[PDB]
């Protein structure tokens, strides 16, 4: 699952995944983070 801290760090993971982006590289890119689980903590709730 993929969390992110802000609406602009979400919509810019969501362009970097468009040419197929691993999301690790595009977790580094944006701020966003990958957890095995799928509950978002309070600080990445975007």
């Amino acid at each position: 699952t993929t969390c992110c801290p802000s609406i602009v760090a979400r919509s810019n993971f969501n362009v970097c995944r468009l040419p197929g982006t691993p999301e690790a590289l595009c977790a580094t890119y944006t701020g966003c983070i990958i957890i095995p689980g799928a509950t978002c903590p309070g600080d990445y709730a975007n």
